[PDB]
């Protein structure tokens, strides 16, 4: 395996791959030269990424695996636009550039971890953004290290011609649903883990870009010109979260998002570090939001919504209503609301398209 | 206690002296103190102690309490820019008010915050605070962290003739700074500040156009400017004598890029022990050759033609220390001298001997 490359082109893929990169085997990528092109793979065993350039120069082929943050910090370490020669010898990785040398230690081309790449059942192309949008949307209501193995990650639904992610934690819920003229076929439902659906939404740079989707039984498929993304998906049956949307609200808010995204911030100072209360108070045109922690601390800020009805005092956990805030992105938002003990729809102000939920806190 | 002032008028001082707020419970709350017009802010570690003070506008009734430092930043922090807020002690209670956000702190009597009595000294001058700031600077990173020997874990700040000098060592290398400073002294003056405040006091000293009046005293440094006072305990303790530890016989002399050099060891830095960091040193007329391995038998190697002439050299050195004192070398090109392998090395600027670094060589 002999080839030549500019720091550069190496550079790109190799850092794609080394966002991916304890079995000593999973801190190495993968390179495959076959004809002129070079392959990287990175894996940490749930999700397997790849990068692929073309070389120039003639190149010899073979297969090996290197330490993937040491290649890397010496690609970066080189001088601007070097020409780099990288060879395998002995069962070590030989790199010359310039007047530096180089030389890595290796692992075997077959000790690297495989992935199975089934055909799937569906497959469509959408827009790198709009993809992008619906988990940045929605990924901060998932689960963390939750025992209920569902919870820790991202549904993504096709159904009719539309993509949906939906993300759940038990106590919040995060929805958002784009028309993506898929064809019209049976229901298809993934849970992407948790780790690869924010690995994902990051690689989705390209504003213009498409990326094509496969979805599969056991894994996702993301395919751009840059990169091959691979995720195994989360076995068992994601909760009916349609139950979990509250329906029948009588009670509906507007109120302005950045002055209700600062009073909440400021109240939140003061509330239990651990548990997040804060008190809501509503009457007609009148929000008040209460605080108090363990040392007997209190914050307290009124704000002015448009609203009209009976008055409700209700517990919210902090934390989750500026998550949704962060998200909403119009000057104003709604909120749906029933009794103390339901809890809260949250809209954009002209918009269904994304939906949120909160559940209540006891007071 | 009772006082208006502006959200950006008290940020100022609440943000530098939360800076030295990390524990007994009153080391975490700021001491607010009005007198007349003034209103004073005291953050304090037992080590070190910073005041801020600020002139108050309105009509303001005195008294004296302690808040916790973080909390109240925190509130200002969040509050709406240019609002005025209100604090008044009701019942042990700190009662914050602007606008229509209301707060209530805990707090703690002004009995329980430590004092520290403020001798006047055997020794002030005052000095650019860019100067006090470059001494600090340039010889940091020498300092020891947590050695045995209490001395060496702060910088030796000595006064002699009219020359302000700064010493910091580990005892495997040490970093030196002198300034002349036409500071009048009937006699030599050394003083340890401990390495905390002494980093500390190097943050603070922000404008370049800027003056601080400085006090020595025999436990005590005192850092004047009309933003605060910095006052720092001392190691109790005598500085080891330097002078003997630099280097007089040294017979190579080397001068190189500093940039070419810093990225040469950086690069080889990569495959080197990442414990001991050892590096390999060849001289040659013309050249230095640096080499790096690892116990996984990876290997750096690197050429770099530097400015010497004289009998080759075989030496060690730890890359990490070579690159402490590169990153701090201001100028295009680095002399340094050697004699032999198991001698010291010390590394000047390329016209000036004002900075001088000392590092002592490995096996």
């Amino acid at each position: 395996m002999h080839f030549t490359i500019q720091r550069e082109a190496l550079l790109k893929p190799l850092q794609l791959v080394a966002g991916v990169v304890t079995l000593p085997v999973l801190s190495n990528v993968l390179l495959v030269v076959e004809g002129q092109q070079l392959s990287l793979t990175g894996t940490d065993l749930e999700v397997e990424l790849v990068g692929r350039v073309v070389l120039e120069d003639a190149a010899e082929p073979g297969e090996i695996t290197v330490p993937a943050r040491k290649l890397m910090d010496i690609c970066k370490s080189l001088p601007n636009d070097v020409l780099i020669d990288i060879r395998v010898e002995e069962q070590k990785l030989l790199v010359k550039a310039g007047r530096s040398r180089f030389t890595l230690s290796t692992l075997p081309a077959n000790d690297f971890p495989t992935v199975e790449e089934g055909p799937g059942s569906l497959n469509f192309s959408i827009a790198q953004s709009k993809l992008r949008r619906l988990i940045d949307r929605t990924s901060f209501a998932m689960a963390q290290q939750d025992v209920r193995y569902y919870l820790n990650g991202m549904l993504l639904e096709v159904n009719g011609g539309t993509l949906r992610s939906v993300a759940t934690d038990g106590h919040r819920l995060a929805m958002c649903s784009l028309d993506a003229q898929i064809p019209s076929q049976d229901r298809h439902q993934v849970i992407v883990p948790r780790k690869g659906i924010l690995e994902l939404a990051r690689l989705l740079t390209e504003q213009d870009g498409e990326v094509g989707i496969v979805l599969g039984q056991h894994h996702i498929r993301a395919t751009t010109g840059e990169f091959t993304f691979t995720s195994k998906l989360v076995d068992g049956k994601f909760p009916d979260y349609e139950r979990v949307l509250p329906r029948g609200g009588d009670k509906l808010v507007v109120g302005d998002r950045q002055q209700l995204r600062e009073a909440f911030s400021r109240t939140a100072i003061l509330s239990n570090e651990k548990y997040r209360g804060i008190r809501l108070q509503l009457s007609n045109g009148l929000l008040k939001i209460q605080a108090n922690n363990p040392e007997q601390e209190e914050a307290e800020e009124e704000v002015q919504v448009e609203y009209n009805g009976g008055n409700l005092e209700i517990g919210f956990n902090v934390s989750y209503l500026l998550d949704v805030l962060g998200v909403i992105g119009t000057e104003q938002v709604r909120f749906i609301l029933s009794d103390s003990n339901s809890s809260a729809l949250v809209h954009e102000a002209d918009n269904d398209d994304s939906a949120y939920v909160v559940m209540p806190m006891r007071l």
